[PDB]
């Protein structure tokens, strides 16, 4: 399947792909204003994820870091990303569909839209302000809004028991997004599409 990466946003962001165990195509790669990366994932990936990163410095060898969505200090990740990270999650050829979301579960860094590039099914969106508008408790210092389960560590944000409902803050997540993921627990916003879709995610998609 092919993801078109787009950057609209007008900051360079450092876009990432991977399944947590592994990278998707080079896992990683600088996306300037403006431009578009496109990457191929391999049908039935289960559990792939997309996400920005940001105020990235990475050496000639592709070792460094970013202040948001870091993957264990690699340009190419290898391994999902330092929260606050907006997600654009999909999992491929599962009994014949693709499924789609995004995701506020592990915070908000750059707006996105995630959408197909074929027939069959609509796209999810969460472009609000989430950072300028983020609870000052969420706020972090290094840069984004992050989820209540980061900060607090709790049972009830981390949803560990398979036991929880919703918060203030996932309900800030919610308010400002309502077609993401704000919590574990939240009533599914994941889009069915036809097996073997082709997508494109669009950082900063309306400015």
């Amino acid at each position: 399947a092919t993801f078109e990466i787009v950057n609209r946003c007008s900051y360079t962001v450092w876009a990432a792909a991977s399944k947590g165990d592994a990278a998707l195509d080079a896992g990683g790669r600088q996306l300037n204003s403006g431009e578009s990366w496109t990457i191929n994932v391999e049908p039935g990936t289960k559990g792939g994820k997309i996400w920005a990163r940001t105020d990235c410095y990475f050496d000639d060898s592709g070792s460094g870091i970013c202040k948001t969505g870091d993957c264990g200090g690699l340009l190419r990740c290898k391994r999902f990303g330092r929260p606050p990270t907006t997600l654009a999650e999909f999992s491929l050829n599962q009994y014949g569909k693709d499924y789609i979301d995004i995701s506020n579960i592990k915070g908000f860094n750059v707006p996105m839209d995630f959408s197909p590039t074929t027939r069959g099914c609509r796209g999810v969106r969460c472009a609000a302000d989430i950072v300028g508008q983020c609870p000052a408790k969420l706020k972090a210092p290094g840069g984004g809004c992050n989820d209540a389960c980061t900060v607090f560590q709790t049972s009830e944000y981390c949803c560990t028991t398979g036991k929880c409902g919703p918060t203030e803050y996932s309900r800030f997540f919610k308010r400002l997004c309502p077609d993401a993921f704000s919590y574990v627990l939240d009533k599914p916003t994941t889009v069915t599409c036809p097996g073997s879709s082709n997508y494109r995610v669009t950082f900063c998609p309306t400015a």
